[PDB]
Parts: C-alpha cells; sequence; structure tokens
C-alpha cells in the first residue's frame, strides 16, 4: 500500500547518498536516539539483479560498513531486502525522489522477527538538506503514523564519510 516514485528511474538513483533523517517504530531506535548518526550510502547495480546499498557510518569509535542487496519486488522503485543473519524480509520502496537532491525511502518488515518493523529514511545528496527538504520528510513520516518524537534528523559526523 506504499507509494513508489512514479516512472522511477533506477539509473538516476545510483551513487552517493547521505542518510539525513529517519523515523521508526523500533522500541529502542527510540533510545539509540541520539547515538544515531548520518551514514554515507553508495547505491550500485548488483550483477545478480537489483541494487547493492553500501552504507558506511561511525559506531563506537570506528567506521563500519554494511552492504544490503535490494532485490526488485515487482514494481519500479519497489525492492525487497532479505536479512542474511535474521531470516527477515523487508519491503523497501523509494517513495519519492528528485534524484539530484533527496529521496524518501520507506521500509517495512514482511516476514520473520522483524515482521512489524517500520522505518522512513531521508536520503540527501548533500550532508546539509534544506528546510523544505526536511519538511517533505517530516510530512511523509507523520502521514505514515510516525510521531514527532520518533522523527530524527541524523547529525553529520566528520568521520566515515570519505571514499
Amino acid at each position: 500500500q506504499v507509494s513508489v516514485q512514479p516512472n522511477f528511474q533506477q539509473d538516476k538513483f545510483l551513487g552517493r547518498w547521505f542518510s539525513a533523517g529517519l523515523a521508526s517504530n523500533s522500541s529502542f531506535l527510540r533510545e539509540k536516539k541520539a547515538a544515531l548518526s548520518m551514514a554515507k550510502s553508495v547505491v550500485a547495480p548488483a550483477t545478480d539483479g537489483g541494487l547493492n546499498l553500501t552504507s558506511t557510518f561511525l559506531r563506537k569509535n570506528q567506521c563500519e560498513t554494511r552492504t544490503m542487496l535490494l532485490q526488485p519486488a515487482g514494481s519500479l522503485g519497489s525492492y525487497s531486502y532479505r536479512s542474511p543473519h535474521w531470516g527477515s524480509t523487508y519491503s523497501v520502496s523509494v517513495v519519492e525522489t528528485d534524484y539530484d537532491q533527496y529521496a524518501l525511502l520507506y521500509s517495512q518488515g514482511s516476514k520473520g522477527p522483524g515482521e512489524d518493523f517500520r522505518m522512513a529514511t531521508l536520503y540527501s545528496r548533500t550532508q546539509t538538506p534544506r528546510a523544505e527538504l526536511k519538511e517533505k520528510f517530516t510530512a511523509f513520516c507523520k502521514a505514515q503514523g510516525f510521531t514527532e518524537d520518533t522523527i530524527v534528523f541524523l547529525p553529520q559526523t566528520d568521520k566515515c564519510m570519505t571514499e
């Protein structure tokens, strides 16, 4: 029931994004706030189909790298993520994007221990999204049922943002 960007163009969605905001129904991403920080995500086509999302971020004094395979899920802009460790599947949709400034992503659990997990993500091409950019995110989050207290604009880190 989640919207995908109309006429989504995957080859315009590639490259470097910064996670500049998030909201979730996690009982303790509600308390990892605010040890949460901005991540650099690099989007690239996977040879087996779909996109690889390579995220780099600061955790407890070091840079950690995570790669997520997003498999096409039936519609342009609609993907699925299968957790290798946790036998959970998530639907991941690019709800709205202008390709060169921002992308609003929505992730929802489908199967497994993460079944009822919900998360909205603000991707930004820059580390410093404009107000009207953050308002689109806030608007999307609140429409989705996220309360103001669960909406977090992730602060920049200096570390782990390099190539």
